């Protein structure tokens, strides 16, 4: 009913910047067909928090994506380039940390405001890529 942490996350968030990207998909498996069209996409993030559950739209040419979740609690996510994860967010200092787990294979996805912008670090077994968003 009060503010909440996460409230600094919650809006409508456009790309505009990407690095290393393409090294992060591939690292995670992803295929050259959904590498190459997923790449070029320039999504808007809307984040938006209700009571305990935190709802993060992902909206593209590619593919529109929407998870909510608790903090703390795990739940299935089909990601964007179909593979089917178990998915926990926590937030760690200020910063939400998404594990994703599938096949023996572990992804962490991390959220943190920087400025006026929101950083998502994406990391795959030493692989970074680095994505800015700013307000839309
Ligand atoms: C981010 C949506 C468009 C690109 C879809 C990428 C599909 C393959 C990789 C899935 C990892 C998703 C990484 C989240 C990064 C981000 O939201 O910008």
């Amino acid at each position: 009913r009060g503010s909440h942490m996460c409230d600094a996350f919650v809006g409508t968030w456009k790309l505009v910047s990407s690095e290393n990207f393409d090294d992060y998909m591939k690292e995670v498996g992803v295929g050259f067909a959904t590498r190459k069209v997923a790449g070029m996409a320039k999504p808007n993030m809307i984040i938006s928090v209700n009571g305990d559950v935190i709802t993060i739209k992902s909206e593209s040419t590619f593919k529109n994506t929407e998870i909510s979740f608790i903090l703390g609690q795990e739940f299935d996510e089909v990601t964007a380039d179909d593979r089917k994860v178990k998915s926990t967010i926590t937030l760690d200092g200020g910063v939400l940390v998404h594990v994703q787990k599938w096949d023996g294979k572990s992804t962490t996805i991390k959220r943190k405001r920087e400025d006026d912008k929101l950083v998502v670090e994406c990391v795959m077994k030493g692989v970074t890529s680095t994505r800015v968003y700013e307000r839309a």
